């Protein structure tokens, strides 16, 4: 009559306990859970907020299921002292932020399942103590990006499951130093471009930004998963089609007029130049390259030292080459 | 070859003609669609905004399917022209809001599904053409309220889900106009109280507040699925109960000190009274009621006429009955 819930049901097997308190109608923990369990069943509830109490010595449990539940909060340290727990299930709530300190010490977390919740953030070092995972569902959130840096530190990971979601992009690096991965899904997320890296990949659901860029992943041999592009002449066409798949190299549409400039203003000289991609814009000093300058492609520095006022020139660049436009300062 | 697009399968029987495009990998609508389709599947793509050109001129359209999309925007008349439209899904998508146009024309709309959506907030005036309505699908959104006036006059309305979204409460008028009424669903919704109304309603994941208030629920005779309490003692025992059950009275635990006032102020006199529900605080000039006031339960008059400078008396109450308290003005 103790070791178990009077709303729960459980087992014991020689040395392992399990409470089974799935399908209860249960609205918070029951916090009478013996601190021996083994296995927790909480799936199919109605628990909004999770304690730090909930779990406060459970150092013999290895799975925790709080799948479908309405669970919209977690107190900052309540799975801390989980330093058994190889899987947790978190699925089909609704959990708006993944917090810096939600899953600190699962160091023997191997599966991490947030799937089906409106998640739109995550804290940046939330997944630096979750180092171990091999399974990683981030899939059907509002995810525009997660901590990219923090999963390259995911050696054993082999899926990463990121489908619908709103990724605009991936960084470069990816998975180098993930060896033993096995499956990413991106489809349906708001992708334009995919990274050239060395190699199971689905992404189907994405607005294909068809560029030269993207040619690496067309040269390659694989299956169609019906994608489909939204570049200039080709915004209807499947993917998977005749190369010919072309750049626009960078053209300025627009330089600044020839100028005199005077002493003591900070004098804005803006450099607009069209491209597919859109062309880095880059400026040079009369004989000297540059490194303040905008984003834009203007540039804008204080008192208009007499010292430097020549010819300046405005690099746009982009893969498909270079285009030069030269302005005047005297 | 010009009555289906490329991508679509379709099939011609009689007069009637259907439009398959469902599991295309689809990024928009295509516009090849011939205006004499009767059915539209277009489920399992990747659709993110409804231009109005879309449905611009689908008279004879019935059933349209845009389940499991990346939706997050339909122009403000999209559906304008489907006077025949009979059923619309749009489960499965990333809609936020049901704006005041979104429906318009939508007269013969018998099958609204909504489920499985972002849904915050819906504009009162966007149910207001779709009175034909037999089906309402609102579960699975982030909703606290919905055009509950607008809903009254769904006559022939039969089911209403709003299962797993966050309804606070449902106004005591609700539905007594609508007879054919066959299914309610509450479950999963943060609801304390359920309005006396005459009577197949599922309501198992609320975190009801058990006053005296919901005792004609309790007094009814109908199955367990699992309902549970959050009101003071009876924070977690099954709802299907021992009747005690009972409410706290109103009792003003504080009250404004006996005060003279002065000429051409704007006197301040604070009520506090606390009960099981909260008392309405109601206010009593010397042989006068009273109609300014505060929700909290405090009076304020602009220049203190010495004309009513008596025995002001304070009244707080609720189902359970009254409490009295006087403040001085001299």
């Amino acid at each position: 009559f103790q070791i178990c819930p009077k709303r729960c049901v459980c087992q014991i097997l020689s040395p392992n306990l399990a409470t089974l308190c799935a399908k209860k109608g249960l609205l918070f923990v029951p916090p009478n859970i013996d601190r021996r369990t083994v296995e927790l069943r909480l799936a199919d509830n109605f628990v909004t907020n999770i304690k730090r109490k909930d779990f406060a010595n459970m150092t013999s449990l290895v799975d925790l299921t709080l799948s479908r539940n309405t669970i919209s909060f977690i107190t900052p340290h309540a799975f801390a002292d989980l330093r058994n727990l190889r899987a947790l299930h978190l699925n089909s709530n609704r959990l708006t932020k993944i917090t810096n300190d939600m899953f600190s010490g699962l160091s023997n977390l191997h599966h991490l399942i947030l799937n089906n919740n409106q998640l739109t953030l995550i804290s940046s070092t939330a997944f630096d103590d979750v180092f171990a995972l091999e399974e990683l569902d981030l899939s059907y959130n509002n995810l525009e990006t997660i901590p990219w840096d923090a999963v390259e530190k995911m050696v054993s990971l082999h899926t990463l499951s990121l489908d619908h979601n709103m990724i605009d992009n991936i960084p470069k690096g990816t998975f180098s130093h993930l060896h033993k991965m096995t499956r990413l899904d991106v489809t349906s997320n708001k992708l334009q471009k995919l990274p050239p890296d060395p190699l199971a990949l689905s992404f189907g659901g994405n607005p294909l930004h068809c560029n030269c860029e993207l040619l690496w992943l067309r040269r390659l041999s694989r299956e169609d998963d019906l994608e489909t592009c939204a570049s200039p002449a080709l915004l209807t066409g499947r993917y998977f089609w005749s190369i010919p798949f072309l750049c626009e190299p960078p053209l300025i549409t627009r330089h600044t007029h020839e100028m005199r400039v005077l002493e003591g203003q900070r004098a804005t000289l803006r450099c607009k130049a069209r491209g597919d991609p859109e062309p880095a814009i880059h400026w040079i000093s009369p004989e000297g390259k540059l490194i303040l300058v905008y984003d834009n492609g203007t540039l804008d520095i204080l008192i208009t030292t007499v010292k430097d006022t020549g010819a300046f020139t405005c690099i746009a660049s982009n893969p498909a080459g270079e285009a030069t436009q030269t302005v005047d300062l005297h």
